[PDB]
Formats: structure tokens, sequence, C-alpha cells
């Protein structure tokens, strides 16, 4: 069985990913935190809400990396970094859940996987990068015999439309297409719009409440329509894709990796 | 009751005979344009349930005490002529006629001092149900959900958002004490920042060959509410024309629309 | 305002009632617990995640009931028993929502209604109140011109189907149309099932995951369908409906009053 | 451009798929009916209703197969047998989508399809043949982490529960699972059922109205749910789809083809 460390093992994503380890009935190989973290020696479990394992969590990466295969972190570009170096040294795999790393820490991260197996990807949720492999196969099959309109719907607060996640679905039917995003989106619809153009892409973007996160592409022909659709329960399911690709990742050649190889999808 | 059609020949008119004999009604008369081709034929053959022993007629006047009720899905002048006709023989009309006049419109107001006339903007008994729902359910919920409308239609739409989501717009901001022009949002594009609570986002969806759904969100915190109507095909006016028909047959002379046909008035 | 007072303000629903009562903007009237309970003396808003709010958790109803003009009840049948009495001698209203109250115990709280006035609901959620209102005015107008499918979805761990808030929808139609529903209740369909009798109410029942609870109604017609669905996101939407009826309740006439009245639906 | 004749020309589905030759810009090739039918010589365009377009209704079809690259035949097995055969001494390839053919008459058309390019498909709507595709793809990724459940809707007359297409899909989900479908299938749940068993397959079969027909399957997870739905407008997507695979299998290999092929879809 594969031994996952998980840094940053103080935080709200830390606790659910050492969730995520235990219930995929995976070691817990490390818990890590800073080193001046006042968590220091309390039960990643108990701590975790599953009650006792008998990993403790300690601040030092480099004393426990002995005890992983790989390593699962979700904290700061700068925390990252240092992380990198120590998993090269001991030649431990790392999945890199890190948002808004700088174009040079994403370089160290690059070089980096020629050493040692490296998973990087925009989202580990498994059932979205599903939904994109969905979309493009539903995509080149349809081709130009369907109106494809992507909806999403989020809570109240969110302030960004369409969301990262419709733009990076419309986005891969784009490239299957072969059509420009920028040029074929459409976001509102008000007015005499005339008849669709069938290059369009159409954005209905549905802001209220708590929504957690929908998103749904509808591949519209004459007769018949196919909806592919994505909905969250929570924001936790990063943790067991993240899971998922750290046991798939050991043992494996010094490359960088993203969900799609974790998820047999680059068929 | 005896429920005659008028523009029997149309494809409107054709559906309306279905709808009289689907709903167990003896047809009374089926009249069309006085140089239609069709004068003669039997109306039930001509609508696809077989022979019923009604023939297509080009005068009305001829065969209204042979009704009493006729419904009339035509255009705005073939109606004027119509509303008048009925005044004197005292037989009701169900009116759809789309884009009336000012002054035929008018003139309809003064008919419904002489005959009952039912006019709707919507006849599918769905339709007007959903809009009730609309506002029963947001005058209970007030302020504390944000109302988003999702309707889908057809890739030859060229009008968005359908007067059918822009009806039951209206009709929640009336609720609510809004106006609908000022609280309208019809896009979502960039950082649109925080969503105002008095905000009513329409999203319109085109594609393909929908015939027309809507759907309005209730959206609070922890839980959520969705009426939504969905159309099969283009022929639901039929059923709810008919049933207005079969209602506003012996009542006092007065305008009446929808609300009164489904009794949706009586509750609140 | 009213002052609102919370029973069981150490569990899970009584936190939660804490911080709908702070939500809705009210004052915290009380806060009680069980008598054994060890968190006597801490402070509610604190316990409940909002920061202090200067009310202390106790552990006697009775000494805090004179501080409060309504109280909110989610807790066991036997301890409700004690809080009826309790309450009818104070004259302060009382909010219950606990599940499983015997026959008797029933009777003993339609008793107590006829001193004080007592809420008492099946469901506090207001969408899922407002919904089975939209049920039945869609029904009385539709009659029998429609087919009528109540689908809802759960997640697996759900040991009975169709849910109770399925069952009650379905039973609100029932009644609006003159049914039985235990005669027109169909709950799967396999094989040659034939057409469909008109009479009939459909259950689909969805299993599965993690989905916390989904009801959709579909009067399905020749030509178009309408559905009503509530959705929720949470388990804690019959906080805000407890604490709407609360407020609701206070300076009412003593009768048993249910959401319907709360809402106005009646 | 390939040239498609229609066989069973006058029949309801040989009208739809006259509109459909013509919608792809094909040239229809024939039109053919009975020999003793009362549309010989009436236009099949006019018929079909879309104006006149030159080719009338013939009842021989061997007089007319010169004149076709491929055929596209919806009547009866009797009828198809007959059509094979008049094929085969032709070279010309035939699209078959007539049902409830026998043992010894699917015989025939494996024998045949080693002379001609012959194509036999369960379903022709391109938007079902797809989502059957997704369906094996999210199942092969999901594994045993997901709640599988098929939703069907259909009209109040339909007899059968569930459709046939839930059924097909079912299929498809339990062999990428490897599971036996006839053990793992739920129709119903009544009463205390206990909490949900992994493996089971859950069929919910709505019945209502006029509905033409609308499947869904939702992989239910923790957290997420992925959901794959096909609607269906009318009865008419059929034809889309026969053309399609008329136009595909012209001069190709003589095998026996399906929609998986047609589509894109094996591989």
């Amino acid at each position: 069985a594969p031994r996952i460390g998980i840094l940053g093992a103080g935080g709200r994503m830390g606790r659910i990913l050492i969730q995520a380890v235990q219930q995929a009935g995976y070691q817990l190989g490390a818990a890590v935190v800073r080193p001046e973290s006042t968590l220091i020696g309390a039960d990643a479990g108990e701590l975790a809400g599953i009650g006792s394992i008998g990993v403790k969590l300690t601040g030092s990466l480099a004393e426990v990396l002995e005890d992983c295969d790989v390593v699962i972190d979700f904290s700061t570009p700068a925390a990252t970094s240092e992380h990198l170096k120590l998993c090269r040294e001991a030649g431990v795999a790392i999945v890199i859940g890190t948002t808004g790393m700088s174009d040079e820490q994403k370089a160290e991260l690059d070089e980096t996987a020629k050493h040692i197996p490296v998973v990087y990807a925009a989202n580990y949720s498994v059932g979205v990068n599903v939904s994109i492999k969905l979309l493009e196969l539903a995509a080149k099959v349809f081709g130009d015999t369907v109106d494809i309109e992507v909806i999403e719907a989020h809570h109240r607060h969110k302030v960004d439309a369409p969301s990262g996640t419709a733009l990076m679905m419309g986005e891969a039917i784009a490239d299957t297409l072969g059509r420009n995003l920028k040029e074929v989106a459409v976001y509102g619809r008000e007015g005499h719009t005339g008849p669709r153009d069938r290059q369009t892409i159409g954005f209905e973007t549905i802001r209220g409440g708590d929504i957690v996160g929908e998103h749904t592409v509808m591949f519209i022909g004459e007769g018949e329509r196919v909806e592919v659709t994505h909905k969250a329960t929570n924001r936790m399911n990063f943790a067991a894709g993240a899971v998922r690709a750290a046991a798939w990742v050991v043992g494996r050649e010094a490359r960088k990796y993203d969900m799609k190889d974790v998820l047999g999808l680059n068929d």
C-alpha cells in the first residue's frame, strides 16, 4: 500500500486530505505543519475528526520523508518551493495543488519533475476531469450539428462570471471544435438578438443563495439534446481526487503528470 | 355546451377542433374565410378525428344559433367583425388573437358589456398555473431569496428572453414591489461582484428545436424552490381555450381572463 | 422585538437555532441544556460559534422563562413533556419540532395548546411548506388532466423510501384530488406495466452518495408539464423556519399552530 | 457525394428519411415503395413536405440500385431479407434499422456483410450512441466509487418499463463495471429498503403525459455528482444518424458495422 504524507496538515484542506487518505484505505505517512504551529504533537486523526490514528503532527518535512512514498501539498507557493527541494533530495513524489504559483515558481516545479514524479492539476475533482473528457468526446462526434450552451450556478458571493470551471469547459469544447472562444462566446441575451449562430458558445451564469457549484453543458441538436452535468455537494471533492493521484503516481517515471494521466483519460 | 371554432381551416383551428372532441364536447360549428377552398368539407375528417357531422362554413352568422360559445384564434381584423356578430346573437366568444389594435381592444371591452368575452395573453393551463405559483411563492419568500429566471428555446427565436419569461418576471416584481426594468439582469461577464438581493436574473438558453422551457429559481440559504413549465409542442393553448370556452358559457357579461377561468384569483 | 429562548442549546440543532436567532436579528433570550450537562455557565454565542453574545448556558428552564416571550424546543419527547408542563404555568409560547412523540404525548400537547400557544409542524423548512402549498394549488387546477409523479433523491445511507417529505407531498395531492394514496400509489415499474392509470401517483426514489435531499413533483399533461421542486443544501433550513415561527407566534391566542399558519398559507 | 436511396419511402419513417437526405445535402438516389402502392409516381420531395426534388417513387428496387451507392431500410424483416439479396448482387451497401429479425435472418445479414458493407444498429440516434459511449467512459473512471442510478421518462402509453434505451444504458455500464445487470438491478423502492448497496444499479421510471423520451444516468459520489442526459424532442432523430451512417459506409470494406464505427466511438 502507498504511504501518503499530507503537508499543511493543520489547515482546513489538510484535515480533509487526512480523511481522504484514511477513507481510501491508505496509510497516512506523515502530517506536517509549520515548525511553530500550536498543533505539533496532536493526533492527525483526532484533528481530522476521525479519532486517533497514531500519526502526530510534526514540523519538519525532512525528518518524515523516509516514512512517505508521496506527499500532498495544498499550501502557499513559497512553502511549495521549499517542499519541492526536500522531496527532490529524498526521492519522494509530490502532488501539488497550491494555487497561484509564480511563473518562476512554476518553472522550478517543471524542472523538479525531471527528477521526481510530480502531479500538478488545475482541478483535482474526479468528476470535473471526467466531465471535461465527456465534453471533448461529445464535441468531436457532434461536430457542427449542435448548439453548445454552458450553464453554471453559484452562490450569491461569487464575484466572477462565468466560473473558472465553466470557462475551462468552454475552452475544451472550443479547442475540440477548432473555434476561438473569445470570438464565439456569448454571456447574455437581451432584445432582438436574431437567430442563433451555430458557432456561438453561450454562457448562462446563475447567481443565488449558497449554491456550492453546478455546471451543465447542453449539446442541442435538431430533435434531441445531450447534457453533461457536474454538481458539487461541498467544497471537498478535491481531496478524493488528490489522494487518488497520490496513490497512482507512486513508483512512476519522473515526469510531470496531470489528472488526465491519473484517470486514464488521454486515450 | 355547443362550441364553435372560428378560423377552422388553419393550423390552430384544426387543433382546436381536436381539443373540443378530446374534451368530450359537441362541435357546434366550424367557420373559415368566406373565400376558403374547404367550405363544405367535414370538420372532423379535416382535423384527423374522422367524420363528426359538422361542415366548414364561410358564414359565421348562419351557424351562431347552433352554438353556445365560439373560439377565435385568427387575425385582429377577422375577430372585430366576429366580435360584433356575436354581440347581436348573444353567443359568448373566447379571443386569443395576438396584436389586437388599441381600438379593437376597446371594442372588446364594450362587447364584454353585452356578451361574455375571454381574452388572455397565454391560454396554456400550465403557464397560467405556474405564474400563480410564482406569485404565491414570491409573497411568502419575500426578500429572503435570490430569484433567477431560466428559459430555453430553439435557435430560430430572435427575441430574448421569451414573452413568457418576462411575463413571469413581471409577476414576481409586482408581488415583491420591484420595478423589473430596474432590477433585471440578462447576462453576467467579468467581475460582476456579489449579487444584489433585489436583482432578478434572466438566463436565456438558445439552441436546436427546444419548444419552450421556463424555470424560476427561488434560491435561499440552505435550500431552493424551483417552478418549471416545459412544453412538448405548440398546441397546449388549445386545451385552455376550450376550457375557457366551456367555462364562460352562461355567465354574466364581463371581461374574463385565464385567472378567472382557472379559479386563480381565489387564493392569496 | 421578541425574546427567543433555545432549548437543548448544547446539541447540534441547538447551536444552529442560536445562529438562526442572531442571523434573523433577534436577541437570544435564554439557552437551556440538560441538567447534567458540562457546559452550564459557558457563553451560548461563543459555544454556537458566533462569538460571545452575553447569554450563558443554564440547566434550569424554569429559572429563565421570565426572560423569554417564546421558546423553541428540538429535543426528546420525554424532555418535551417536562417542557410542555413548565411552559403552561409560565405563559410562554413554545415552538416544538421534536419528532416521534407518542399518541399520548401528542394528546398531552393538544391539551397544553388550549392554555398556551403551541406551534407543531412536521417540517419547519420554509421552502418545503411553500412547496406543499404550490402542490395543492396546482393539483386543484389541473384536476384529473395530468399524470402526477413524485421524484426524490437522498444519500445512500437513507433506509426509508420514499422520504417522509415525498409522502407528505403525495398525501397533500391525494387529499386535493380526493384519492386514497395507499390505493393509488406506485413505487416501482418493471416489465409489462401496461398503460398508466390517470389515478396513479408514482413515486420514483433515487438513492446515492451524499445527496442531502431533493424533491420534485411533476404534473405531466398533454403537450406540457409543470414541475415544483425543492432542493436542500444542508440539514439546517429547519432553524430559520422555526425561528420565524417563534417570532410569528409571540402574543397570539392559545391554539395549536403549524407552518401553514405562520406563513399565511391557510 | 453519395447517392442514398430510401426504401419504404411512403411510410412515416420513409418521408422523414427523405428530409434527412436533403437536409444533409446528399442526393436522393431512389425512393422505393411496394410495386402496388398508391404513391408510385409521386415526387419523393413533395411527399416528404420539402417540395419537389425530381425523384419519383418507384416500385422496383432492382431497377434503381445502379442509381445508389447505399440504401436505407426501415421496413419489415421479411422485406429486409429481399433487399439484402438484391443489394448483394448489385454490390450496393445497405443501412438496416428494421426491428425484430430472427436468429436466421440475422445470420443472412452476417453472411451478406461478407459481400457488401452492412450497417446494423439497435439505435440510430447520434445523441443516444454518444450518450452510451460517455456512460462507458465515466463508469470506467469512477469504478466502484459512485452509486449509479438510471432515470427515464416516457408518455403514459408506454407499456414496457424501463425503456429499451434505459436498459441499454444499464447494460453498457454493467458490462464496463463487470456487473451482472439482472443481479444488481433495482426497479423500485418502498418501505424500509435499508442502506444502498454500492453494486446496485437503480432504475427510476417516470410515466406520464406525452413525454417523447428522456434518459438520465447519475454517477453519484461523495461530495459530487456527474449526470449524462439525453432528451428527445420528437421521434425523428433516428433519421439523421441513419443518413450519417449511409454516407460513412460508402466505399468501405465489406464488413458488419454499427453506429460506434460510424461515430468513431470504438476508441
